[PDB]
DNA sequence: TATTCCGATAGTGA
DNA sequence: GTCACTATCGGAAT
């Protein structure tokens, strides 16, 4: 199955260059298709939790969503600057990449190996091609690790979200569903955010 | 405006190599793009009917038709048989082809100087190009020039028949709204109706 | 709400 | 229910 995809990575991550840090317990790996000019995933290696859903995870399995949370924050940290200056500018300090990154889980992942999203907010990429890249990636599907329990979105029930009109997540700016319109202005913003970035 | 693209058969006919008959009352001309092997126009040249429409024509103007269906199957009758046996096959008689033949106005026509369309049954041809194409020729939208008045469409009122799924004018199957397929088979019964037609 | 191919659908400009 | 261009939307296979 498709939805198995990520599986090799988690079972041979000695195999992969793209990999781009392992250890017993998990796995960075770059996205094959990013959605934003950086886009990594940190998985899971335990054979139980890879299996178990995302928002089960958040609700039940604290222990392991403080783990994640640590590799982020602490030992992978500056790998994924590095990764992030090479994806975007070697000009963007600590500081200014730290806002401009996101970490979530999607509410309704297609691969069936866990795997926590971690990538910058430009959303600018050949491999975002359509709005549901995008939605899914900047709406409450797109469930970050900090978000409460309380307010975690049930299983299942986001699929209307998909249907809505487009908005920049920088500006609030609409562009009904001219997904194409969207990328040329997702273009726009990143170099304004850019020129603003290192000219601080 | 695109819609008055056909006035420049009937006032300057002497232009056109594809018009291929005219005199002070009418003018027989080729269809630029032609939606089935045969597809031709034929359009009054005078100046207040021509803007008449076609169901009003039908209604309130049976001289008109009766003049066109003279033209038809009379002085026009071997040119419209030689155009048939040309974009066809020559093997095929004026009988057979008499029968492979069809005339009628559109009920919502685009262009705005009345026409005719005298075309074959086929609708083989690259211009066939969308399902609203087909359906305007097989369906009540195509209105024969014999139909009685009193069961003439009225004006405005066929909007839904475009939506409704494909059908095989010849032999009924239904094709979804899979257009290429049904391009696809429309080949398949042209090469079965014209072996059964030369064969005999 | 994996990617890719293909085709149907929809708005535009002329 | 002009044509032609572009882009969105929709299923199917993988
Ligand atoms: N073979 C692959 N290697 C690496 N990443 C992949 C592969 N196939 C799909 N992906 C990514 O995996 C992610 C799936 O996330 P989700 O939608 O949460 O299941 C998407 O961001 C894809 O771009
Ligand atoms: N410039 C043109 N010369 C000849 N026929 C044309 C031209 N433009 C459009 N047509 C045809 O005119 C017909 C219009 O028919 P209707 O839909 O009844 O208005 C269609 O069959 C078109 O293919
Ligand atoms: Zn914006
Ligand atoms: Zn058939």
């Amino acid at each position: 199955s498709f939805r198995d995809n990520l599986k090799v990575y988690i079972e041979s991550p000695e195999s992969y260059k793209n990999v781009i840090y392992y250890d017993d317990d998990v796995v960075l790996v770059r996205d094959m298709f990013p959605k934003s000019k950086m886009h990594l995933l940190l998985m899971t290696r335990d054979p139980h939790l890879t299996h178990v859903h995302p928002l089960e995870i958040m609700m039940k399995h604290r222990s392991l969503v403080e783990k994640l949370v640590s590799y982020v924050q602490g030992d992978l940290s500056g790998l994924i600057f590095d990764e992030a200056r090479n994806c975007l500018s070697q000009q963007l300090t600590n500081e200014a990449l730290a806002n401009y990154i996101k970490v979530g889980f999607h509410a309704g992942p297609s691969m069936n190996n866990l795997h926590l999203h971690i990538m910058t907010l430009d959303h600018v990429s050949p491999s975002l091609k359509n709005s549901a890249h995008y939605i899914s990636f900047t709406s409450p599907f797109f469930v970050k690790i900090d978000t409460p329990t309380s307010n975690l979105p049930t299983r299942g029930t986001l699929t209307s979200l998909f249907q809505e009109d487009l908005k920049c997540w920088r500006c609030g700016e609409t562009f009904g569903r001219h997904f194409t319109k969207l990328k040329a202005h997702l273009q726009e913003e990143y170099d304004d955010w850019l020129d603003k970035s290192v000219s601080m």
